């Protein structure tokens, strides 16, 4: 009352920096070991979040790890989209506010595609008038949105953990929503909005787990953590052993 929306707002993280020096031309092998340096950082935080989230712990302890794990790219994503809307109305993406993208580091990165689909997504956080509530909801509901295409440890528990997910999102769609079809039209926005971080979340796993295996050539440095994330769990996604769970289509 609101218990659920109370919480989302406590454990969310703050500000992460990426430690990129910026006093210096932009170079892609500098941006990407800063991309990687960050894209650590963010786990970090990210499973602390995740651990804290109502319900999380109903989980099985082997479902956890693998559920943060898989969804982390997209969490990543998603909130990055945020940032960048709020900070800077969507003209860059802010990945931390020592590591922001204007369209000269978004080419230098080699990024480009995967960065303009980022940056999209970014302002229909606008377009879309995405409240600061329906945000936390929606990138919670994000954390259980990607799953081995042959269940999990203890699937049940996560089925019941989407689906209460679910429900608060509803809620909040509803709250000062007034006569249903107008929380019909809404709900079909933000699910379809999920469901658009997917296919981002995909492209940029392709183009690290590329960048991972020339990595040596390029000069990139990975962090130990992130080359044994993106080389044991990224390939499961890549494969298509793991697969994200869609609203529609
Ligand atoms: C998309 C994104 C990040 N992207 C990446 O992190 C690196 C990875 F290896 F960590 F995945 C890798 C790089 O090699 C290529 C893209 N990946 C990194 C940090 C944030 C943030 N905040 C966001 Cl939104």
């Amino acid at each position: 009352q609101p218990i659920f929306l109370n919480v989302l707002e406590a454990i969310e993280p703050g500000v992460v920096c990426a430690g990129h020096d910026n006093n210096q031309p932009d170079s892609f092998a500098a941006l990407l070991s800063s991309l990687n340096e960050l894209g650590e950082r963010q786990l970090v935080h990210v499973v602390k979040w995740a651990k804290a989230l109502p319900g999380f712990r109903n989980l099985h302890v082997d479902d956890q790890m693998a559920v943060i794990q898989y969804s982390w790219m997209g969490l990543m994503v998603f909130a990055m989209g945020w940032r960048s809307f709020t900070n800077v109305n969507s003209r860059m993406l802010y990945f931390a506010p020592d590591l922001v993208f204007n369209e000269y580091r978004m080419h230098k990165s080699r990024m480009y595609s995967q960065c303009v689909r980022m940056r999209h997504l970014s302002q229909e956080f606008g377009w879309l008038q995405i409240t600061p509530q329906e945000f936390l909801c929606m990138k919670a509901l994000l954390l259980f949105s990607i799953i081995p295409v042959d269940g999990l440890k203890n699937q049940k528990f996560f089925d019941e953990l989407r689906m209460n997910y679910i429900k608060e999102l509803d809620r909040i769609i509803a709250c000062k929503r007034k006569n249903p079809t107008s929380c019909s039209r809404r709900f079909y926005q933000l699910t379809k909005l999920l469901d658009s971080v997917q296919p981002i979340a995909r492209e940029l796993h392709q183009f690290t787990f590329d960048l991972l295996i020339k990595s040596h050539m390029v000069s990139v440095d990975f962090p130990e953590m992130m080359a044994e994330i993106i080389s044991v769990q990224v390939p499961k996604i890549l494969s298509g052993k793991v697969k994200p769970i869609y609203f529609h289509t």
